[PDB]
DNA sequence: AATTGCTCTATGTTAATCGCAGAGCATATTT
DNA sequence: AAATATGCTCTATGATTAACATAGAGCAATT
């Protein structure tokens, strides 16, 4: 699949998402979107699968929808975020 | 579905792997990273079309190693995943 | 909210899908798409939705994806299929 | 477009729409969304396309905008129904 | 390993692509590959080849992406392409 | 399959054999390889596969082995050769 | 010359990036 | 009170391409 492109050479579009999640805690599809730079399509296509794995939960209100990192949605994170302090650190 | 390419990208692998090492060949540059070699060359062909890259053919022996602009991309890259996990 | 189908009008495409879903019992994405014509792009933001209601399970078969519906989704199903007879009877 | 969200899983918010003037005849566009358990935002939507597709009309009832079916309505009424049919064939 | 190209037996598609920038200027990767009936994927891996040598470079066009050769890839082309003809007198 | 190379370019092992054969009418093994400057490794590998599809038979002249093309490599020396031609021509 | 072996090529199946056209609903408007 | 222009948000899905596996094939070295 289109993963590694000329826009995500190290990291992926969802890394960012997952990132912004973490402090934000919950965010709009259109938040995460203009605060990642990553465009609005690319974001809810990597949040459907993101609710589909049971990382991330949907919030509703009427009309606003927020989404935040489930407690599995936050393991990955917490765990991810480990392999890139190895990745830099084995590095220099 | 790819789980296995979650927050890294498969060529950000081969990046860092061809900083520790400086020179790995294509077949090497796979196994210490775990990463199917179909996908590496594939990578690799981008890679050195974008002078990230270049080959260093010692007889039949093949080395791919960073190049002064790839290492940049990679210093740099690098630095921006740091940022990143620092605020977090 | 300009409004243009031809296609779906009365039915989602997500109803087709949940429907093949009770014959074949599990199929991958590339399939289900070809036995009702529904592009495959739809098919798979449709088949993680159902995943995200616990209405379908993934179920890896070696290299290809197989997606069956779930208890819990044969539950929607039949349930939501009633709802349609419940309908075309009266009318 | 924006066809199977949340609360439209099999049915899209037309079917019911029209399968509601297929039984009251003519009713106002609040009517409907009264019985249709859909919005009235969304109904006024799928009216304001259903009468520029000549498929109903307005009829006007003095003070009030009562909604009826056209003859190219039950055109496309049972034209659908039947797809459903061919559709829940096997359960 | 053993041999069984039922095209290129005698041309490489890497020859194709070649000949084709140079009489078209400019191309892209579906272009190439629509043309020269290479299928895709062998063009957009070849491209990176004649890029890493630096033979053809990169005409961004807004979102598109087009083709050119360059000095050294012109004076590549037009080169390799006389030991064809030498080649076919030797006749 | 390993076509396009550093090397091969344009043409490829398969068409300095054939086009040589042609000219020089028969050869050994080794022969080609000096001529060509290809490689024996591959210069005896495409010459197995030449041999079998008929395109080229050895003819025990002596003890060496001479290799000579035949009809089945004629019908498709021209043919090769043609459109070899369709493709210099067009560069005009 | 034939088999073994490592490496890179040709390329199809699947999937994921991001875009355009919808369309569901909520507000602010509006005769 | 009911109707529309309007602003979001998510859906339908086509186009480009990356992930990566299969079948080659250029080229030593061994049998």
């Amino acid at each position: 699949g289109k993963i590694s492109t000329d826009k995500y050479i190290f990291l992926t579009p969802r890394a960012y998402i997952i990132v912004h999640l973490l402090k934000v805690g919950k965010a709009k599809a259109s938040e995460i979107s203009e605060n990642t730079q990553i465009p609005y399509q690319t974001v809810i296509q990597n949040i459907r699968w993101l609710l589909a794995e049971g990382y991330v939960v949907k919030e509703q209100k009427g009309e606003e929808i927020y989404y935040k990192l489930t407690d599995k949605g936050k393991q990955l994170a917490t765990a991810e975020l480990e392999k890139i302090r190895k990745l830099v650190e084995v590095v220099q």
